[PDB]
């Protein structure tokens, strides 16, 4: 049982390179608009407190170089919506897929197409964490890489990459330019809130381990929902809501392990640890697989 | 560090479905040829004990249905090459990328585009285990899905999916139809060899740790490849080859640490344990990232 990303071709056809001054990053070309992080217009002289509205009005369309492979796209207008710069271009992208912009909830997952200089480099699954960070693999030049899910033929874009935090995790925005979490597009060291663990996902992953014939962590004990939640919170896990208990019904039915029995097993794991054993090859409890991600596998 | 696949679009544009009778699986359409597992010509009962030469001689071009989505590609020739069927079709694929067919070595990683009915479902990174199996998410109808790497703009195709073993792991061929490992495309119980840890990839992981400033485990001393191999086998680690030493070259140059010096460091870790310490934050040594993967994610 491994993470699986969506096929990335529909998104690859939308990636372009955007340069302003000496800063190059990636943009997303949908119809006649290129979306990218607005920090492309900041410089080392103003990055600690960039007055983006003042910077933006002082730019001309010709200050923005947009390259789609071999072709330069002509910028015919520029504006910003929150932290996303929108460059209107004179050509609609002929590879624009059916798409929507969504804001994802913490605990949900998405695929990331990591890009550098407008070129797709890698694809992998990420979770929006409760503290609104993501554990990406984003290096220099990755800004403007996007996160998405695919439903039928429709690409739902939910993330655009802007920054790294001193702990090595990442922060960014939805495609309306609003950050996930309390982060700001200035060049400062920003800490996140406490990194609470996605309990319903850990449980889903324990069900996945059982489906794959790993059973060593199960116990006969049970627990009430509140007694589980008291221990979960002691360990900086999310309390399990009734909606989340419901979401786990399929896996519970499939395995014949009631949700609260799996909670009792997780409680035992939190209090004792794994005593040098592994689950699905991991010495750590994994919380980036949703119940949905598990079922479809 | 995380498993990262290559972008799949160049391969998505080459996936088709191939049907014989009611048996449907995926194929790969490059120029005017479609490549797919030869067991497409089998009924389910034929798969228990197939005579492929006899099955194939009973087939004509007009018995093969190739579809790109709902669009039929007429078959104008057919041949069998080892365990792959090659169907010549009337249309050259306009989306054919620059490509090569490569036969990988165990320990190497590659991306799989898991496909059903010629439609891509998901993409993920796999390591070929030393026993020539892969740990895939392959459900029924996934045969003919391919594994690949992308270098520059060139797609190197290295794997085509054929079968599941009793243990739940998977087996397949290169794009010339030769199986990886001692497997045959017959629905018979077959066992893989005992799996072992991919030593070259553990060494790449130790080099990655050094690159990130985590170097408490470095030995002052060096060993020979033979001494290392004889010890490593006692810990269920794969013996190193000269090609493994060679692919560690860039990481050895980046760190200034000779491959055989890192081997002596790993030997000491196997013999003495971690003694409570961690490497890259982990008490376990990781074997799923190649030297190339380490460079891709550290640089």
């Amino acid at each position: 049982f491994r993470k699986m990303a969506f096929p990335s071709g529909k998104v690859e056809g939308c990636m372009v390179q955007v340069t302003c001054g000496t800063t190059t990053l990636n943009g997303l070309w949908l119809d006649d608009v290129v979306y990218c992080p607005r920090h492309v217009i900041c410089t080392s002289e103003d990055m600690l407190n960039p007055n983006y509205e003042d910077l933006l009005i002082r730019k001309s369309n010709h200050n923005f170089l947009v390259q789609a492979g071999n072709v330069q796209l002509r910028v015919i207008g520029h504006s910003m919506q929150n932290c996303v710069l929108k460059l209107k271009v004179d050509t609609a992208n002929p590879k624009t897929p059916k798409y929507k912009f969504v804001r994802i909830q913490p605990g949900q997952t998405f695929s990331v197409l990591a890009c550098y200089n407008g070129s797709p480099s890698g694809v992998y699954q990420c979770a929006m964490r409760p503290n609104f960070t993501i554990k990406g693999s984003f290096l220099n030049g990755s800004c403007g890489s996007v996160g998405f899910n695919i439903d039928y033929d429709c690409v739902s874009f939910c993330y655009m990459h802007h920054m790294e935090l001193p702990t090595g995790v990442h922060a960014g925005t939805d495609l309306e330019g609003n950050f996930y979490g309390p982060f700001v597009d200035r060049q400062t060291a920003q800490a996140a809130g406490t990194d609470t663990t996605i309990t319903v996902n850990v449980l889903a992953w324990l069900y996945a381990a059982v489906i794959n014939g790993d059973r060593w962590f199960l116990n006969r004990f049970t627990t009430t929902l509140n007694d589980f939640n008291l221990v979960a919170m002691k360990y900086n896990y999310e309390p399990l809501t009734q909606d989340h208990v419901d979401i786990l019904g399929p896996l519970s039915a499939q395995t014949g392990i009631a949700v609260l029995d799996m909670c009792a097993s997780l409680k035992e794991l939190l209090q004792n640890g794994m005593n040098g054993r592994t689950i699905l090859g991991s010495a750590l409890l994994e919380d980036e697989f949703t119940p949905f991600d598990v079922v479809r596998q």
